[PDB]
């Protein structure tokens, strides 16, 4: 939290952010990897891939319905609140997230790109049709599409599946013009999301990493803050807001 970092943020021309599961950990939602990560307790091979869904849609749906309830009942934390505020202040231009929760939105963030989909969305496996839900469905029975008599599935991106072209292209455009990118709460291993911060660096921008652990991105991060996103972002945005308020205008 040195003056150099604060200056980089407060004076940025087009700051964007990329967030991962770590930004929602302080909301009581576990992450995917690490200590008590979901992929350490559960097997992604039976829950997060098209083959697993086709093999046992009931098992996959029961798990996602559980995750949905957990997310819908959770509250945004200080990190989510801080990103929303950084956007309100006119500093953060776009928030790109790998998270399938809607905590960024519930905290007030407006320009959000969901690279991996959302637990709020459910769609048909047959016809190209989707819609959002207010609460989690009960499983069984299997959620069915009332547009062609087929199965509905969680509107999230599974391993091996292609991220929607329009979504990734938009995110790509955002990082192509960003001069600063805050990368918070992500392990930087899952592609193509992990490649986004590299674009910023290759084009001449700065990377500000926020994570209690070091990651594959750490070596090229201009700044790498070892701490929880809630604490770090709250302090960072408060200092940025203060700095901006001091400007003679
Ligand atoms: N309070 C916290 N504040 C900031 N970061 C934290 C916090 N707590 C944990 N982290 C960090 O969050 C990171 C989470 O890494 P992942 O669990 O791999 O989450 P993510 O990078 O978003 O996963 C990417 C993708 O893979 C999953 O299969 C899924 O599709 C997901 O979107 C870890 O590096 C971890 O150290
Ligand atoms: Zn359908």
């Amino acid at each position: 939290m040195d003056e150099k970092l604060l200056k980089t943020i407060a004076e940025s021309k087009y700051l964007v952010a990329l967030t991962g599961a770590g930004v929602s950990a302080e909301s009581g939602i576990p992450t995917f990897r690490g200590k008590d990560g979901l992929w350490n307790r559960y097997r992604p091979e039976e829950l997060a891939n098209p083959q697993a869904f086709a093999k046992d849609p009931e098992k996959v749906w029961k798990w996602y319905a559980w995750r949905m309830e957990k997310v819908f009942n959770a509250q945004p934390n200080k990190a989510h609140q801080a990103f929303a505020e950084l956007e309100r202040l006119g500093v953060l231009k776009c928030l790109i997230t790998q998270n399938v929760d809607d905590l960024h939105e519930r905290a007030g963030s407006r320009n959000v790109i969901h690279l991996h989909g959302s637990l709020r969305v459910v769609r048909c496996t047959s016809c190209n049709n989707s819609f959002e839900v207010e609460s989690a469905p009960k499983i069984p029975p299997l959620p069915k599409c009332d547009k062609c008599g087929s199965l509905l599935r969680p509107g999230v991106v599974w391993f091996g599946e292609m991220l929607p072209p329009d979504v990734l292209d938009r995110a790509m455009r955002e990082v192509e013009r960003a001069d600063v990118i805050i990368v918070a709460g992500t392990s930087a291993v899952v592609q193509p999301a992990a490649s986004l911060p590299l674009i910023v660096k290759q084009r001449g921008g700065a990377i500000i990493e926020i994570n209690p652990d070091e990651t594959p991105l750490t070596p090229i991060a201009d700044y790498s803050l070892r701490g929880k996103a809630g604490e770090v972002m709250d302090e960072l945005v408060r200092h940025v807001r203060k700095a901006l308020s001091l400007k003679l205008n």
